[PDB]
């Protein structure tokens, strides 16, 4: 799940290793977080929490992960064979992968003082 996220951006930006490059930046991008995103960055990554926040709501997530989906000439698609739980959040990792290659990284951001958020 993770490791499909880590992919789709991956397939956006080929010259990272998201677990590295995107982990632990700003107040949001990582496990959990709260605050004021510092960034564009870090508000992609609060969207990408809510988009998952509003996923454990759904009737149909209820009894829920890993999804399908492709990666072709740097485009992701997410693929019609997955159920309802699984598309929703397969379009939740697909909209944060596209913003992150849209926005700058702030090196000042990364591993940020969560006293901060
Ligand atoms: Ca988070």
């Amino acid at each position: 799940a993770l490791w499909q996220f880590n992919g789709m951006i991956k397939c956006k930006i080929p010259s990272s290793e998201p677990l590295l490059d995107f982990n632990n930046y700003g107040c949001y991008c990582g496990l959990g977080g709260s605050g004021t995103p510092v960034d564009d960055l870090d508000r992609c990554c609060q969207t990408h929490d809510n988009c998952y926040k509003q996923a454990k709501k759904l009737d149909s997530c209820k009894v829920l992960n890993n999804y399908s989906y492709s990666c072709s000439n740097n485009e992701i698609t997410c693929s019609s064979e997955n159920n309802a739980c699984e598309a929703f959040i397969c379009n939740c990792d697909r909209n944060a992968a596209i913003c992150f290659s849209k926005v700058p990284y702030n090196k000042e951001h990364k591993n940020l003082d969560k006293k901060n958020c």
